[PDB]
């Protein structure tokens, strides 16, 4: 799937890949969009980090720091006990607010390929509240609300498609994406590597929580 055009209010019930191909062409043509996808009850995981900052400068959110956030976020994903057996590639996408505005920053962690129930998403969001490392990481980034920056409604709110924004806001920009391989044959091995050539893919398509036809992002279905 369900797509909402915030600017027109029109909602669609999708053809999804062809839709995303058009949006990507619109996105690379700098078009102003306000498209959201409804997460529904079974789709990819999105984390909505609403950051209060100590300074008016955007946090550096370096790859090493974002990679550590991936590991911590995946730990809570793994701890949901919904992941399937075997070796699976899961992708973490960090879309960042373009600039800090009045000490308010934000980034989205997109795990679009990890299809899970909304209850599983909420349980992972709730589990993340107890992550002292995520809090320490964000605190060291200049975040003033590291214990309360993860929006508890991340599992519920419609997710802006990549390149789309809210009414008077700028669209979040993908800083980087990480490829995570989790193998039941080696649970302690969590290789998190930056995705090579993320820009060669349809970012609207790949980052969509409801998409199941992505090329880079292949659905991994949770229980
Ligand atoms: N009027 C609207 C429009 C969209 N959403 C959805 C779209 C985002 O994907 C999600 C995240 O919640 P935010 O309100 O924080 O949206 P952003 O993260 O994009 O904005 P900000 O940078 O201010 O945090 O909520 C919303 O809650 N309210
Ligand atoms: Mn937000
Ligand atoms: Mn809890
Ligand atoms: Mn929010």
């Amino acid at each position: 799937t369900n797509i909402i055009n915030r600017i027109t209010g029109k909602t669609y019930a999708l053809e999804l890949l062809r839709f995303y191909e058009h949006l990507e062409q619109c996105r690379k043509q700098g078009a102003l969009m306000y498209f959201l996808e409804r997460q529904g009850t079974y789709s990819g995981l999105m984390l909505d980090y609403d950051l209060k900052l100590n300074t008016n400068a955007a946090p550096s959110l370096e790859s090493s720091v974002l990679s550590r956030l991936c590991h911590r976020i995946f730990v809570h994903i793994k701890n949901s006990s919904v992941l399937p057996e075997g070796s699976h590639k899961i992708h973490f996408f960090f879309t960042l607010k373009p600039e800090a505005v009045q000490g308010k920053y934000g980034f989205h962690v997109l795990i679009p390929g990890l299809k899970m129930a909304a209850s599983t998403k909420k349980s992972i969001i709730a589990s993340l509240q107890h992550d002292a490392t995520v809090q320490k990481i964000l605190h060291e980034q200049g975040v003033a609300n590291p214990e309360s920056c993860l929006d508890p409604h991340s599992a519920s709110v419609p997710s802006l498609l990549y390149g789309s924004s809210k009414l008077n806001h700028r669209p979040y920009q993908l800083k980087t994406g990480f490829e995570l391989v989790f193998d039941s044959s080696d649970p302690d091995y969590i290789p998190i590597h930056q995705i090579k050539n993320i820009e060669s893919y349809n970012l609207v398509s790949e980052l969509s929580l409801t998409n199941e036809q992505g090329s880079l992002v292949r659905p991994v279905y949770c229980a």
